[PDB]
DNA sequence: CTTATAGACCGATCGATCGGTCTATAAG
DNA sequence: CTTATAGACCGATCGATCGGTCTATAAG
C-alpha cells in the first residue's frame, strides 16, 4: 500500500524535478510513510527510479497496443504514437530524469543495460510502424532499423527539448513534424 | 589563468560526468587550485556553468561562421549545420548538463530566461538558413517559426539521445535525416 | 523448531561477524523466518546473544566433561585443553563478539556479571588442572590463582589473535605454547 | 588543529566504547568541531581508525625505542617489553576496537594487510630479542618465528582480558608470566 | 486464550557529501 | 587598495541502516 503511495509520490516528483534534485524526504512526507518504509521496499533510491520506469514502461506499451486501434494507415500511426508522446503520462513525461540519469550512471552495467532496454522499445515501435507500412504500400524505405531511429530520437528531442510551449501549441507543433518527415519517405 | 585551467577541467567534468555530479572539490583537484581561488575568480558553481554555456557557445557561432562559407547553398546548409553540430566540441557536448541544470533550477525565471535565450540562439540559426531559402527557391515554408523550431529539437534529439554509436556512424544518421526533412518541404 | 533454526544462522554469523556486525534483517534472511517470528521467540538481540551465550558455555562444559577422560595426567589434560579451545565449536568461537558485546555493555550491571562468570568457567578449569596437578607432583605451583589466570589469558590470545593461520598450524603454535608453559614451572 | 582535537577524541572514544559504538557525532561533539570538518580531514570514520592506528604503533615504537636501554640483556628487554606493553597508552589500550575491526573487515584487503602489517611490527620486536637473545647466548630457541608469534600473542591476552585488576597488580602477573615463559625455554 | 509465522512499517540516528565562507598570506 | 592563492572548517542535508513493533493469519 504506501509502496504504491510512494511509487506514485515518486513518479510525480522526478518527473518534476528530475531525479537528483528529488529528495527521499519529500517522497515520504508526501507519501506520508517512512524513510525506513521506502528503503525496506527498494533496496535504494536507484532501484525505486528502475522500479518506476518498467511501470512505467507497461503502463504505455499497453495505452499504445490499445490507442493504435482506432488508427487506420500505417501513416495514420505515425502521427497518433507521435502525438501521443505529448499526451501520455507514461515514460516520456520523466524522460529528463532519464537524461540525467543514464548521464551518470553510465558507468554501471546494472543500469545501463537495464535502460537502453526501454530505449530500443520505443525504437522498435517505429521499426514496426514503418515497416509494415512499407509492405503495405505507404512508402518504400531503404534501411528501416535507421529511419526507424532517426524518427524515435528525433520526435524524443521535439518532446523534452519543447517543454516552456503549451500543449495544445506543442501537440500542434508535432503534427507538423510528422507531416514534413512522412515525406522525405514518400519518392527517392 | 588558473580561471582557464579552472574554467578547463570544470567543462570536462560537466560535459563528462553532468552538472550535480560534477564537484567543486573535484574540479578543485584537477585544476590543482583551492576552494579559495575557485570561489575568489568565480561566484558560484552555478555562475561557473553559466560562464562557461556563454563561452562555449560563443566559439561555436565562430565555427559556424567559418564552415557556412564553405556551402553554397541553404539547403547545403542545413546539412551542414547539423553535422557540425555533432562533430564540435563546442556547446552540444553539454546538452546533458544543460537539461539537468534547466529541469532543476528552472523554477526561479532567472535561470529560465538565461537558458531560453542561448537555445533560442540556435533555433535562430535555423530561421535564417530557412527564410534564406524561400526567397531563393531554395523551397517554400509559409511558416519558418515552427518549421525553425522543429528542426531544432528534432537534430538536438538527434545528438543527444544517441551517444551509443561511433561518430562515423552517428553522421551518416544526421545526414539521412537532413535529406529527409528537407525533402518534406516546398511542396503545396 | 524456527526458534532452533532461528538460534543456529545467529550463532553462526555472531562468530563470522561481529555482534553489532551481525544485523536481524541478515539473520531473518539466512533463517527464512522473518521479523515477526524472530522477536516472538526472542525478546531482543541482546538477548538473543545471552541465550546463545548459556547454552554454547554449557556444550562446552559437556564436551570437556567427556573430552578429558582421555587424559590420564594433568599434563596430558592442560595440552588437550589448550587444543580443544581450539578445535572446539562451542563458545570461544564467540570470544570477539564477546568482547566488543562486553566492551560496550559492561557499562551495566546487568550484562556485567551476566557474561563475567561465563568466563570465570575457564580461569577455573585451569585451577582444577594445575592444583590436582600439584597434589601430584606433576608440578609444584605455588599458585595457581595468577598461574592459573595467566595461561587462561595467554591462551586466549593464542587463540583469538592468530585467527589467520590454518587449523593444524595453530594447533603447532597452541601445543608449543603448551611445552613452553609447563616446561617453566 | 581541530584535526588533531578530533584525532585525541577519536581514540578516547574507541578505546572506551569500540569501534562501531563510537559515533563521528560524538567525537565532533568533544572535539567541538564538524562532521563536514572530520570527513574533510579524514575520508571515512574507517580511515581515521587507521591514521589512529599508525601513530599509535609509532609513538608505541618510540616509547619502546627509550625504555629498552635500561636493559642490559635481552632476558632484560623481555621482561622490559611485556611490561611496557601493559603500562602504555599507546596502540595496545586499543585492542578491543583493533579485533572487533579487523574481524568486521577481514575480507577488505585495503584494511587486512594495513591491520597485519601493524601486527607483524610487534611479532618482529620480539623476533629481535629473541634472535639477539640467541646471538648473545642468552638461551636457544630453534624456530624464534613461532617463539615469537606465541610470545606476542599470548602476551597479548594477559594485556586485553585483564581489564579489572589494578595496574600495579597487573605488571605482576605479566611478569610472572615472562619468568615462565623464559624458564621454559631451556634444558631442563 | 495460546503459539507461531509473516511482513509492512518506523523512530532514531549514522556516516557521508557538497556547496561555499572565512581567515591567512603575498605582492603591486 | 587590489588581485589572487591557499585551505581548514562547517551548515544543511541526504541516503541508508537497523533494532524493533504493530497488524494480520492460522491452528490448537
Amino acid at each position: 500500500n504506501l509502496k504504491d503511495k510512494i511509487l506514485g509520490v515518486a513518479k510525480e516528483l522526478f518527473i518534476k524535478n528530475g531525479y537528483n534534485a528529488t529528495t527521499t524526504g519529500e517522497i515520504v512526507k508526501l507519501s506520508e510513510s517512512s524513510k525506513g518504509n521506502l528503503y525496506y521496499h527498494f533496496k535504494t533510491k536507484e532501484n525505486l527510479f528502475l522500479e518506476i520506469l518498467n511501470i512505467e514502461e507497461s503502463k504505455w506499451q499497453e495505452q499504445w497496443k490499445k490507442e493504435q486501434i482506432k488508427a487506420k494507415t500505417n501513416r495514420e500511426k505515425f502521427y497518433l504514437y507521435n502525438e501521443l508522446s505529448l499526451t501520455t503520462e507514461y515514460y516520456y513525461p520523466l524522460q529528463n530524469a532519464i537524461i540525467e540519469f543514464y548521464t551518470e550512471y553510465y558507468k554501471t552495467n546494472s543500469i545501463n543495460e537495464k535502460m537502453n532496454k526501454l530505449e530500443n522499445k520505443y525504437i522498435d515501435a517505429y521499426h514496426v510502424i514503418f515497416k509494415e507500412g512499407n509492405l503495405n504500400g505507404e512508402w518504400s524505405i531503404n534501411d528501416v532499423n535507421a529511419v526507424s531511429k532517426i524518427a524515435a530520437n528525433a520526435v524524443n528531442g521535439i518532446v523534452t527539448f519543447t517543454h516552456e510551449q503549451n500543449i495544445n501549441e506543442r501537440i500542434k507543433l508535432m503534427n507538423k513534424f510528422s507531416q514534413i518527415f512522412l515525406n522525405g519517405l514518400s519518392k527517392h
